């Protein structure tokens, strides 16, 4: 049941106004991620939709820091033998792993301003 265009529009439209990572953006983008149960795949899609390249790029460098802490000091779901977390939260069959990145993308968003 992944979001479908109408979705992405509002989403997009609720938050025209505000600036990434203010608390309205905050709020919205929190109940997408936490009511949908997206992987990497579509949250990268939502972040195109959403802000330019710079944002995207920075948002990517924050999130890679904080999944390289994440994943460093070791998670319960995730084995290092198998692939980047970016990959195992792709698969359906690792929860854990798909609400640690949601998390660490969301908090990543927030920490742009």
């Amino acid at each position: 049941r992944p979001w479908q265009m109408k979705d992405l529009q509002a989403i997009k439209q609720e938050v025209s106004q505000a600036a990434p990572g203010s608390p309205q953006f905050m709020q919205t983008i929190r109940l997408a991620v936490q009511q949908f149960d997206p992987t990497a795949k579509d949250l990268q899609d939502l972040l195109q939709y959403l802000c330019s390249s710079l944002v995207a790029s920075l948002h990517h460098q924050q999130l890679d820091s904080l999944i390289s802490e994440a994943e460093t000091r070791g998670i319960t779901g995730y084995n290092p033998l198998a692939g980047p977390l970016r990959v195992q939260a792709n698969n359906p069959q690792q929860q854990g792993l798909r609400r640690e990145y949601q998390q660490l993308w969301l908090a990543a968003f927030a920490a742009l301003p």
